[PDB]
């Protein structure tokens, strides 16, 4: 079996072998990078997604949101309140503020420190989940407005044509704004590019131990725990490294640079946040096995996750049993 302590693998394609994206995720996956949950790929050199970010600050963040923590440092749920709009400039100069800014210090293990110390008492403003992609129409290669479509891969695989469409999103990150442990709406992969600015921390939960850390989180946040059976759904739990490492859960971390990408794969937690201002894209997609994901993946049905036009097709093709169920939480 490749890659069987589960590591982060890091991969570096040739332009040569950037112009098939299934067929390079197919050959990650032989060398066993799917089973960390996450992988780094660094595009070849001659590569760019667009010529320049010079022209991004009218870019409208129609709601930005306030990451409002609760709980102790390490265990922690964060709430979203909704803020007025702001362009792109606006939001980069509140992220450079005295206010919100980076602290000074040392290189990433000293500010990932401060992260996990210091998070709790401040709340940094996220735009996300904007529609939209900043790919240059013109790049050909690992251009994420460009892949082919999950209705489509559903199509190929299981003969059956359904509605809905599959796009982009764009988030606007600064100084300790966060994403939640989750996995994928319907258990699927995602692809995200860093396309400017600070790093971004990641941490993440080999797929063949997802059921560890569930288990962990009905632990640390058990009336969350009672009011849904898929409660990590809902994107608002946050657990630390140590926290982590104190109750036995594998998991690995990695930093994500400007112009790198990450892949996450079906079924892998993962969680992290934004050292600074920056820019990235993200849309989720599927291969054939995802498809035994997609048929096991857990949902919400409280309400509160709330999700997608196009997520409708996925349970009532795949998971016929829980359809109505689901669409109760749904409507
Ligand atoms: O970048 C972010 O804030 C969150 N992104 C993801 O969870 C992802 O790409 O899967
Ligand atoms: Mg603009
Ligand atoms: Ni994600
Ligand atoms: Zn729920």
């Amino acid at each position: 079996a490749q890659n069987p302590n589960c590591n982060i693998m890091i991969f570096h394609p040739t332009k040569e072998e950037f112009n098939d994206f299934d067929k390079y995720i197919a050959y990650m996956e032989s060398q066993g990078a799917h089973r960390a949950g996450l992988a780094k790929i660094i595009p070849p050199k001659e590569w760019k997604a667009r010529e320049t970010y010079d022209n991004i600050s009218e870019i409208l963040i129609a709601t930005p949101l306030q990451q409002v923590a609760s709980g102790r440092a390490g265990v922690f749920t964060q709430y979203h309140k909704k803020k007025k709009a702001m362009t792109v400039g606006e939001y980069r100069h509140l992220a450079n503020s005295k206010k919100y800014q980076t602290p000074p210090h040392q290189n990433f293990e000293d500010l990932e420190r401060k992260y996990w110390k210091n998070r709790i008492y401040n709340s940094p403003i996220y735009g996300a989940d904007i529609s939209g992609s900043l790919f240059d129409e013109n790049t050909k290669q690992w251009n994420l407005g460009h892949l082919g479509t999950i209705q489509d891969l559903l199509e190929k695989e299981c003969g059956v044509v359904i509605e809905g469409v599959n796009t982009p999103y764009l988030y606007f990150g600064m100084w300790k704004t966060t994403f939640a442990w989750h996995t994928e709406d319907m258990d699927l992969y995602s692809i995200n590019y860093l396309h400017l600015g600070e790093p971004k921390t990641w941490y993440v939960v080999p797929p063949e131990h997802g059921q560890r850390l569930e288990r962990l989180a009905r632990e640390l946040f058990p009336g969350s725990s009672r009011g849904c059976g898929a409660f990590l759904r809902h994107k608002v739990a946050l657990i630390s490294p140590t926290v982590l490492k104190e109750n036995g859960i594998p998991f690995n971390r990695i930093t994500q640079e400007a112009g790198e990408f990450m892949v996450t794969f079906p079924y892998g937690y993962h969680a992290g946040f934004n050292h600074g201002f920056n820019c990235a894209e993200a849309i989720n997609f599927a291969t054939p096995r995802w498809i035994d994901y997609g048929k096991m993946a857990s949902q919400c049905s409280c309400g509160e996750a709330r999700v997608t036009f196009s997520m409708d097709a996925f349970v009532r093709i795949l998971q016929p049993e829980r359809y109505d169920l689901w669409k109760r939480g749904q409507d």
